[PDB]
């Protein structure tokens, strides 16, 4: 199935995207994404709620 | 230091090319993470895309 390519590269396409990411936690999600990037929705979500904390 | 750096700054620098539409960015943002040593002919690419894509 699909799923798993699609879920890739949504997290990576949105994290390069998340505004109150700093560069260093950036680089931290994509280093994880490609460590296992069966965690990709895990990890989008954990870079998302971490955006919305760290919104101006 | 960063093992993402090359990825990171091209990646930024594809999805604010104004003139590429959603496929395309996304294309050109997944090659750079599978192959981030072509960022500068992928980059070149991208950005002769956009200007043959913008309305002059």
């Amino acid at each position: 199935d699909n799923k798993f390519n699609k879920e890739l590269q949504n997290a990576i396409y949105e994290i390069l995207h998340l505004p109150n990411l700093n560069e260093e936690q950036r680089n931290a999600f994509f280093q994880s994404l490609k460590d296992d990037p069966s965690q990709s929705a895990n990890l989008l979500a954990e870079a998302k709620k971490l955006n919305d904390a760290q919104a101006p």
